[PDB]
DNA sequence: CAAGGCACATGACAACGGTGTTCAGTGCCGCGTTGCCCGATACCCCCTACCCGTAGTTGACTGGCATCCGGGCGCCGGGTCGCC
């Protein structure tokens, strides 16, 4: 909460695990999953 | 010298002259009042050309932007953390 909120956007993106190869085919691999 | 007899004209008398009205009828000859006739005009159709919205396009490609000062000037008013 300030001026320019995108600022306050880039923060609310925040620190999250960037995914390597196995990490984002597995989560699509239980993605489908859920799918199903 | 007075009374009685004949001429011309005279108080009315209608009826023509000529011309102005009358209700009357029927037209005379200009406006209209209406049936056509067309002519244009709105209004259905078919065709395709083009405007506009939707949906894909797979090497990889992972945090931006330039702010802002030489007001100036003062006050309000609140916040804000030290203070003892």
């Amino acid at each position: 909460a300030t001026a320019d909120p995108v600022k306050d956007y880039l923060k609310q993106i925040g620190k999250v695990p960037l995914l390597n190869a196995e990490q984002e085919v597995e989560l699509a691999k239980r993605i489908e999953a859920g799918l199903f």
